[PDB]
């Protein structure tokens, strides 16, 4: 009430800029928490306060950070505004230059929506979409990105040209780690080129991540990436001079680059969620897991040389256990099942020796029984929505790069979207979305196109 | 004739279809090795054809008179000692007849870790998928 | 109220068939994804309109592809539709007929309910039960 008694007065001014820079609308998205918190009065107050004034004046500002309300409740965590804001069927005929979401025809359920595209797609600078993809303060992107002209942009942008990169990409990549581990086998004018060709590709990989890098767990690969290529370099460089090094620089370059083809296992859905669950599972489980074990090895491996404190006299064969470095060696034979347990001949105290052993297997097992555990009990509604909950995320971050990546002309050729006249004397962007709704009937009074169909 | 005679008890499961529990239960095999298994053999393959021509090319310098002396020695032998050693067969050791045997002896834990934690993996995403699945859909 | 309308007009024919060959009972088949999306209206459609035309004559008809509604209901993945088909009790003595859930004795709450097997059994071609079974779409 007096928000209509405040906008009524003719003194008040609308378009007031705070200090901040922000105007009523960017305060409102300030103060937009959620639903369960507020009960979404906020959403109600923009659509009053907008309607109020017939302009695209309010949302056209920018704030002194240099953003509009549309893209401040994008790079703040607001929902349902944003929902309220890409999606806009506005009634009044007066008021539909306003509005964003237009239905051009619907002759039944059937019914062709059309969203618009002027600040969301990558055209502009600073959009929507790279706002919502490009930070990780907000830990709520998969309900920004579910949202309808979004979702479909990046499906879009996948179908045209981003798989293909993609499967390029992995090509590649796969046939420069082939040609590296048929090097690596074996190791003159088919090594030279393979070599060769393997210098030129690991200097590009090298200026990626190096730039990437510069520009900053999603960024762990780019520099497992930086780290294999420069491995390689470093052992085509040593390869020229008289080292021996260079071939320990090498395998464990080859041997890190298969394990980063689990990279390029993003791409499949099922895969791409496994990979996701291996990364989440060997950073959160298992280190706690080997953090216990290292330091058992560490407790259980001096004890057990200290029994063996007698010397080997003259039997190197009869002291087992002799170094530290045997005898934690024998305990990691021992949990697999590959050493060979038995009664020492050379110790002080046999049965305190094998009292200990036994101690460390039984330990070793009830750890492994709770990291199984707390697995099982953490992973139960976490790695079935939060796996895919981080792989469309990732997926949408690689979808943006590869279309920063491309020039000017293949984006104006792969530019989604067509132009429509929304309202007389207006030309804009837009996407088509067909729905069919059953439970809610009506007359379709709001519409575009007189003639049902597409042409 | 044994492919045929080994591939014909396989085929005996098509039979368990008759009893209710063993019919759910060939269904639950088969729906396994094709959804989950199949994940991880591709990477323990890769795995394996990765870390073995590493494992090789250690073993570049050459038996010296001594075929025992080299292990690992035939790219074959070596991925044959990692799938012993995933299961527990094999016998790990110091190598002697290599030139570096700690970076040997480290790309073979590291190959045992990743083997373990994606053998885990599997069981995770298994356990993930099965409920309110193989419980159902079987 | 238009169907009402649209029936009681003299000049209209319910067993019109269009050029894909689907009557309108075919039509309603077509147009019966769910529950949850629709509501189930078209179950009482289906009712009404074949209430309406006290005869044999629709669910008889076969399109173009060879069908009956019930074996349209069938091939396509529509169940409640067919749930409703199979499962007919009509009480007006007058429409009996087109009834295929029969109870021909109930002494409390026993009752021998009567199913019918014309175009369910295996005995004619292309029956519902292998329409059914033989399709994985």
């Amino acid at each position: 009430e007096i928000v209509q008694l405040l906008m009524e007065h003719e003194q008040t001014d609308i378009t007031s800029r705070d200090s901040r820079g922000n105007n009523i609308l960017h305060a409102l998205v300030t103060v937009a928490e959620d639903f369960k918190t507020q009960n979404d009065f906020v959403k109600r107050m923009y659509d009053m306060i907008l309607l109020r004034s017939g302009n695209w004046e309010l949302e056209t500002t920018r704030n002194n950070d240099g953003l509009t309300p549309l893209q401040l409740a994008a790079k703040m965590g607001k929902a349902e505004i944003l929902k309220y804001i890409l999606s806009r069927e506005i009634k009044e005929k007066r008021l539909r230059s306003l509005s964003r979401k237009f239905t051009d025809w619907a002759y039944g359920p059937v019914s062709s929506s059309l969203y618009d595209l002027t600040n969301v797609d990558t055209t502009t600078d600073n959009s929507v979409l790279e706002i919502t993809v490009y930070n990780t303060n907000i830990d709520n992107r998969h309900e920004m990105l579910t949202l309808e002209p979004l979702h479909t942009l990046l499906h879009m942008k996948w179908k045209k040209f981003a798989k293909h990169m993609f499967f390029l990409s992995f090509c590649f990549y796969f046939f420069y780690n082939i040609t590296l581990t048929l090097v690596s086998y074996y190791r003159g004018w088919l090594q030279l080129l393979g070599r060769m060709f393997v210098l030129i590709w690991a200097m590009c990989i090298s200026v990626k991540e190096g730039i990437a890098i510069f520009l900053l767990s999603d960024a762990w690969f780019h520099f497992v990436f930086f780290i294999q290529a420069v491995l390689v370099i470093l052992s085509v460089f040593l390869y020229l001079f008289a080292y021996k090094e260079y071939l320990a620089c090498l395998v464990l370059a080859m041997a890190l680059g298969w394990a980063n083809m689990l990279y390029y296992t993003r791409g499949f859905q099922s895969m791409g969620m496994y990979s996701v669950m291996i990364q989440k599972v060997i950073l959160h489980d298992v280190l706690k897991f080997l953090f216990v074990y290292i330091v058992f090895l560490l407790g259980f491996g001096v004890a057990l040389a200290s029994l063996i404190e007698k010397c080997p006299k003259d039997n190197k064969d009869c002291s087992s256990y002799g170094s530290f470095s045997d005898a934690v060696l024998e305990l990691f034979k021992l949990t697999i099942g590959l050493g060979d347990l038995n009664i020492q001949q050379n110790s002080k105290y046999p049965i305190l020796f094998l009292f200990l052993l036994i101690t460390y297997v039984i330990l070793t097992f009830v750890l492994l029984l709770n990291m199984l555990i707390a697995l099982m009990g953490e992973t139960v509604e976490n790695v079935s929505k939060e796996s895919e909950r981080i792989w469309r995320l990732q997926r949408a971050r690689t979808i943006l790069e590869f279309e920063k990546m491309l020039p000017e002309w293949l984006r104006s050729r792969f530019r989604m979207g067509e132009l429509c006249k929304v309202a007389e004397d207006d030309f804009r962007l837009c996407l088509r979305i067909n729905e069919v709704k059953w439970t809610e009937w009506k007359t379709h009074v709001s519409f575009l196109n007189e003639d049902p169909g597409p042409v």
